């Protein structure tokens, strides 16, 4: 008689605990999870685990779960998370639940400083998250200190302003009040629309090298491939949109990305670890396929589309200037500020690094 296998699956805000069988496939486990939570925009999501050798792995839906060398423990431990992001959160997400799971996952990344976020944006996001959780601010319900348990902003932002925790709470409350009338779901959407303009939003970074051995980063996202220099993960230097990419493959350490324009050269780079390379391939093909499906069945910021949000950000800029402690800036702070001083942003930079033909950009790449 087959022995049942106890599993535990967590989403950003729930846990599921049930038993599967030795013949249960990843797809069957995945389907049980999404059905339980009522999630139907399944193309964005996957189950993540650690294998019996210590490596973070995404579950294959085709294979038996018992055959994927999941770390032996009772219960087996999985995390249900977004593996891919939409190109534009505003145009694409359909369900409340889908929006929520993205909102929670992105917010976790911002708060942990996995995703760099400048002070004024961080604070405004914080106030939108507060609107989402609490609903309309009401002085007679939300007495002083209602925010005392909240993770409002990244520690870095707190470290560089001469404000107390109580002052941070006072300031976030004022902005919370500004969002009166906004449905919780739309506050979650507004949060995502703001966050999606961040330099590091939605990007998976991988250590790579060009031919002459220069250490670089590869960025894989819904829009395409970016190349970063070793000490600057905010500012891509060279870019290849998915529209120019025919296929992606690798062998051992060598990645070959072929062009749609057959007369263009191949984009070639190196990455040292087999397991990581399998993941890079999956992320590339996955993002590429979604990209193509959107088109064959000029990007601006949320601030630029949304005059009110634009004013809110600049009002916060003025409000935070006095309290700023200029000796507390981090490396990423410094990079971001210099980009801003030059008038740059995510989309301007993306268009800039994508100019020139494929060969010119590959030649730049090999020169780094």
């Amino acid at each position: 008689m087959p022995k049942p296998i106890n599993v535990r699956v967590t989403t950003m805000d729930a846990e599921l605990e049930f038993a599967i069988q030795p013949n249960t496939t990843g797809k069957q486990l995945f389907d049980q999870v999404v059905k339980t939570i009522g999630l139907r925009e399944v193309w964005y999501f996957g189950l993540h685990y650690v294998d019996n050798k210590g490596f973070p792995t995404w579950l294959k839906l085709d294979k038996k779960v018992s055959a994927q060398e999941v770390r032996k423990e009772n219960p087996l431990q999985f995390k249900f998370r977004a593996k891919f992001y939409p190109e534009d959160v505003a145009e694409e997400l359909i369900q409340d639940i889908t929006q929520k799971l993205f909102f929670l996952q992105v917010k976790e990344g911002i708060l942990s400083d996995e995703i760099y976020c400048p002070p004024e944006t961080a604070v405004l996001l914080g106030s939108y998250a507060v609107q989402a959780k609490f609903g309309d601010y009401n002085k007679e319900v939300h007495k002083s200190g209602y925010l005392s348990s909240e993770r409002l902003i990244p520690q870095r932002v707190m470290d560089q302003h001469k404000l107390t925790r109580d002052q941070w709470e006072d300031r976030i409350q004022v902005w919370h009040a500004e969002h009166r009338g906004m449905l919780k779901d739309n506050a979650m959407l507004e949060y995502l629309k703001i966050a999606q303009d961040l330099e590091m939003y939605g990007i998976n970074y991988f250590e790579i090298k060009n031919k002459k051995g220069t250490d670089l980063w590869l960025g894989v996202d819904a829009l395409g491939l970016n190349i970063y220099e070793k000490d600057d993960k905010l500012t891509p230097k060279i870019g290849f949109p998915w529209s120019e990419i025919r296929n992606i493959s690798f062998n051992d350490k060598k990645f070959v990305i072929k062009p749609i324009d057959k007369k263009a050269p191949d984009f070639v780079f190196y990455a040292p670890r087999l397991r990581i390379n399998k993941r890079i391939l999956q992320l590339c093909m996955g993002n590429h396929e979604l990209y193509m499906r959107r088109r064959k069945p000029k990007r601006i910021t949320e601030a630029e589309k949304n005059e009110r949000v634009q004013r809110q950000l600049l009002t916060l800029s003025s409000e935070l200037s006095q309290a700023r402690d200029e000796n507390k800036r981090t490396h990423n702070d410094i990079i971001h500020n210099e980009n801003m001083r030059q008038g740059r942003d995510k989309y301007k930079t993306l268009r800039q690094i994508r100019q020139g033909n494929t060969k010119q950009r590959i030649d730049e790449f090999e020169a780094l």
